[PDB]
């Protein structure tokens, strides 16, 4: 098995398009105060400023729930539940030592082991060239996350907007778009060589205390030898991974009895679950 990684949500209908999700973005579906305080919290934060001065803090989007509408039904598809996080919140319940010890507290006294984390949430992309493969990357070995590990385009999208339930499309349509802006920055491809994405599914990273990643399909008009020139023109200083490689999507299908699987991260891995899942296995 892969204990590393679960699923919260698999998609209907090969992946949902922008105009069939729904957002809720409200202040209920934020973190619970920690029980002795959020100073717990600062305490971090100040300790990690006075050893690298030069980290700024971030808002996030948090995952709270997720709701899928009967199969085959019409309107819209999903329902996102979201709240607001940071940064500095992720490093000081997701990161901390005593993240299984905030996941049990939730557990007591929420029901909910999620109740006391930050759980931004992330995006990541199934990426398909035209001569059919994905595309993945190797990760930098002096990073503090997954360091070395193989990964694929990805980030984890920042809010700015200026009816709490009209807030929602701007929401979804900002997932939407940063999954594409992530791909022109690191893979350094043209913005109109790539599809609107897909939502294929969710999946939670337990390694970092069940923070949860969006993972979309994204298909590219370029060759993948096309892909690899435009990446590598960037030079080092416009990715971060070190290296770019391809895998025919094909044998994407069998990748969890490779010695591949080993090296991808937890993000990866959810995104190749959910690609053999929802666009493959016909």
């Amino acid at each position: 098995m892969d204990p590393e990684v679960t699923l919260l949500l698999q998609c209907p209908g090969g992946g949902l398009p922008q105009e069939q999700i729904q957002a809720e973005l409200s202040p209920a579906h934020d973190r619970r105060p920690l029980p002795g305080g959020d100073e717990a919290i600062t305490a971090i934060w100040e300790t990690r400023l006075k050893a690298q001065p030069w980290l700024f803090d971030a808002p996030k989007f948090r995952l709270h729930s997720a709701t899928l509408a009967p199969i085959g039904s019409r309107g819209p598809q999903l329902l996102l539940r979201l709240g607001l996080t940071s940064y500095r919140d992720f490093l000081g319940t997701n990161w901390s030592s005593s993240a299984a010890w905030l996941r049990q507290q939730g557990a007591t006294d929420w029901g909910d082991t999620q109740a006391y984390l930050a759980d931004p949430l992330g995006v990541g992309a199934a990426l398909a060239t035209a001569d059919d493969f994905l595309v993945f990357l190797r990760r930098s070995r002096q990073v503090a996350e997954a360091p070395g590990l193989v990964d694929v385009p990805g980030g984890h999208p920042e809010p700015q907007a200026l009816h709490q339930d009209l807030a929602g499309q701007l929401v979804v349509h900002e997932l939407f778009s940063s999954v594409l802006q992530e791909i022109c920055d690191e893979v350094n491809l043209p913005l109109l060589t790539l599809s609107q994405p897909l939502l294929l599914g969710i999946a939670r990273n337990e390694t970092s205390a069940g923070r949860a990643s969006a993972e979309f399909y994204v298909q590219c008009s370029l060759t993948s030898e096309q892909v690899r020139k435009h990446y590598l023109s960037g030079g080092p200083e416009a990715h971060e991974s070190t290296g770019i490689f391809f895998v025919e999507t094909q044998n994407v299908r069998r990748l969890p009895e490779t010695e591949m699987w080993a090296e991808l991260c937890p993000s990866a891995k959810g995104a190749i679950i959910l690609y053999n899942r929802v666009q493959g296995s016909p």
